[PDB]
């Protein structure tokens, strides 16, 4: 791929964004954004507050420097500051002080599982040093009681998956490195960190040195290799490019292309993905009485039933006025994922309806055998699917392609960076 | 070249030392002097009655967890020895009103005036590892970080290691960062800390039981003679011979018992710096902190603290044990103060020990590495924590360093994480 070609970018997530942001010094790029911003699963919704505006994090709201240093690195270029906040998590369930927290020792479930979660983190420290089986797997062949399962491992794996998600179901060494570095944990809060002004800064950074290359509510119809390059359709026009970089999801990405080729199926086809509603809202009802400063709150509503446990599910809260910036702020500020019951629509600040990834083993294979695919007919792909999950993992890939077509990985110096690119580059097959 | 069945005698039985003399009694015959009543020296713990029963409450070494002390920990498995999480959960209290910060919730004064700080600690502590062989109070001063952040959070988070009479801040940088980058200390969350069922002393009753008679209690060697022909050993009035001698003593005491023409042991042995600890445990509920509520660790400083005279002050470490899972059905409080500042009630005390501990300079890093000029002449050997990391793990790490030495190889060969430690030892000590 010579300098100077026309290329496109096929979405405009975090993945897409940085993509073309790269690609942008050595090609003509376009951006192609389906919806009216730059950052997809990356949100930040204005409040106004008595106390000031403030853009809240809807989607995308947690890394930190040791997991997402690429992503770290680059807030800290563009002058974003970050800010720790700590994974504290309150469970509710229907019985009377039916509850666990990781901040102290209270609670009926805790007393219950205690000596399961002092168990569990052993195990999980242990594991990266010796397996190809999901978490629930694990739990059954190591001897984890069905109420550990589901009241304990299923509600904390909530806060990546979505209550929506077959969590279970998901692959093994994902929840143990999660224990393992202190992200997940029944003992202590874990390190997070979120960015000053919500995750959208970054973005609104990236748009503006894009300028007009990036096309916003412009949703590709679809993409057409040909003899000469690629042709995209999209916004009832036809554009006409040398490369074409997609950065969107899969199930997206295979309705769009449309080829001769039938691996394309046998590759795309098979991708399954887990709904997720984020609410954003001032409800104080949602609050748990128990759970007081946690910053993440799970309740399983009355009914729950440990044998129909893999139909039935919860909802997590989480109370932004515990975040250090929010302390000084007198309305409620919160955002419930996956409610069950309905919130008050007179307290409902806005809705945004999302799907995210599975993460089962199967589904990790998936993702790898993308290689194959990778720069046939002047094609690539980045994204979330592509990758490691979370925000580093999908910014990566994006940065994978770019290096790839000749924009090398910016941050050579940085040790760590320039190991999660150089993991995420053998992830992805470029 | 040390051969099969020889005489070998280790003076010293702490950890390292009774580590050691368990795996050389395996190829050698092996006799172990301890100066004290019992096996483990720091490692002890001390019965208490309560209406559960009897405890057995930890006075001086008391945590560690399964990826610092992959070593320690297979041997409590091994022996059959469960652990439980005990978590680090940290209140510190200064003179005024609301003068405190904790690592549970953001409440507090001091919190208030240092959150910026703390949080860009953490950073940089998470940074470092990745790129500085200062001490944490250089670096601290070099990076811009306030005086009150130094004395206020710094300094006594670090007693939850060093004593509150420790000069931590003169101690070294990486084993400050590591301690953050693992989440052993911190500023947001209670670190993943480990404490043994039943004390500590479990793991060392079991040694002492499969080493039977040849543990000597009670029997402080009081000189050391190398000669022609072996070693000779002078304890409890008697002379015994040997072929070999491991010390697990401290050097100072090494240096005192250990009795040769040579001056170089003088140079290696002689510049060891100390650091007191008293450890009382009592129950005097006066200790605990009105704020600081669930917290185990609770660092009080005493009024007249003045921030020009910081580096003379110093306050009192308490730890509520009542807040560990086992004793949780116990109505009577278990509390242990480290250096305390004001008089315990007497009247509430159970028990006094009064210890001391390396201080962890660069410089006595240095000092420690050194000492492989003198491993094996003379047929004189050396472990201890003076000779290795600190913590249990390096103690009986460097003790099985020696027994590899002599022979004994490193027992946990399959376990890929307790080898590496092994390696790491074996590599620090010049053995
Ligand atoms: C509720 C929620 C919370 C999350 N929280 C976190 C978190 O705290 N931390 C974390 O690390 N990760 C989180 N994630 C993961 C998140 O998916 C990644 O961090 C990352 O944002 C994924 O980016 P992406 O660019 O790969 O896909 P997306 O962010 O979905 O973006 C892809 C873009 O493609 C666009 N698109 C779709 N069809 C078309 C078309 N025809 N034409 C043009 N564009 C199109 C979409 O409109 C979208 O903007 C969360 C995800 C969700 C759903
Ligand atoms: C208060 C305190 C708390 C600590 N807490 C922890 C903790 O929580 N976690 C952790 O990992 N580490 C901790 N340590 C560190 C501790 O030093 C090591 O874990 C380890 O126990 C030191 O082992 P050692 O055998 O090298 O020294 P010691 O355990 O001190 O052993 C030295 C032994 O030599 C003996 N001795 C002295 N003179 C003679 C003589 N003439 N003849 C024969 N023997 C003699 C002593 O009686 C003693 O038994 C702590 C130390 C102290 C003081
Ligand atoms: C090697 C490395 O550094 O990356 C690891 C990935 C660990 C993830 C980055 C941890 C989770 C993400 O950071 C972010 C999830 C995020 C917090 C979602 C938040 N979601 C919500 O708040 C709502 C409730 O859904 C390796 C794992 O990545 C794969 O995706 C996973 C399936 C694996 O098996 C690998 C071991
Ligand atoms: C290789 C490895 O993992 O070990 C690291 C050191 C990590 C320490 C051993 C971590 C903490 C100790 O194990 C535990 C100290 C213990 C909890 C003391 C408790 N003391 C008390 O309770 C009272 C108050 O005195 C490496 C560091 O070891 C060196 O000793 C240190 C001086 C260093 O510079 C190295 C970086
Ligand atoms: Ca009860």
């Amino acid at each position: 791929v010579e300098a100077k070609s026309r290329i496109a970018v096929v979405g405009g997530g975090g993945s897409g964004s940085v993509a073309a942001w790269l690609l942008a010094r050595r090609h003509d790029v376009t951006l192609f954004e389906a919806d009216e911003y730059l950052g997809g699963h990356a949100y930040s919704h204005p409040v106004e507050t008595d106390q000031g505006t403030l853009h809240v994090d809807m989607g995308v709201q947690h890394f930190n420097e040791k997991l997402s240093p690429n992503l770290f690195r680059l807030l800290t270029d563009f002058g974003i500051g970050t800010y720790v906040a700590p994974s504290s998590v309150h469970v509710d369930f229907p019985g009377e002080q039916q509850s666990w927290n990781n901040l102290d020792f209270l609670g009926e479930l805790r007393e219950e599982l205690h000596e399961e979660f002092d168990r569990f983190h052993q195990e999980m420290n242990q594991l990266p040093t010796s397996k190809q089986m999901s978490i629930g797997e694990y739990l059954d062949k190591h001897g984890y009681s069905k109420s550990f399962k589901y009241k304990a491992m299923n509600p904390i794996l909530s806060i990546y998956s979505g209550c929506h998600a077959p969590s279970l179901d998901y692959n093994l060494m994902y929840v143990a490195l999660s224990f393992s570095m202190n992200l997940l944990s029944f003992f202590s809060a874990g390190y997070w960190r979120k960015a000053q002004g919500g995750i959208h800064s970054y973005l609104a950074r990236i748009e503006s040195d894009l300028g007009e290359r990036v096309r916003l509510n412009t949703p590709v119809e679809a993409v057409v290799p040909t003899q000469s390059g690629v042709t995209v359709l999209a916004g009832g026009q036809e554009h006409h490019f040398d490369q074409v970089v997609f950065a969107t999801h899969a199930d997206v990405t295979l309705r769009l292309l449309r080829t001769s080729d039938q691996q394309y199926r046998d590759l795309l086809g098979d991708f399954a993905y887990v709904p997720v509603e984020s609410v954003l809202h001032q409800d104080e009802s949602w609050l748990s009485p128990a759970g007081g400063g946690a910053y993440c709150q799970f309740r399983m509503p009355e009914g729950f039933e440990l044998a129909r446990a893999e139909e039935q599910m919860g909802s997590l809260t989480r109370n932004c006025n515990v975040l250090h910036p929010y302390r000084k702020v007198s309305s409620p500020i919160l955002i419930t994922f996956d409610p069950q019951e309905d919130v008050d629509p007179e307290r409902v600040i806005v809705r945004r309806e999302w799907k995210l990834p599975q993460l089962r083993p199967v589904d990790v294979r998936r993702k790898k055998r993308l290689h194959e695919i990778q720069g046939l007919n002047g094609l690539w792909f980045c994204g979330t699917d592509t990758s490691v999950t979370g925000h580093e993992g999908a910014i990566v890939s994006g940065m994978v392609i770019a290096d790839r077509l000749g924009v090398p990985h910016p941050f050579p110096d940085d040790a760590p960076a320039a190991a999660q690119f150089r993991g995420i580059k053998e992830f992805m097959g470029v």
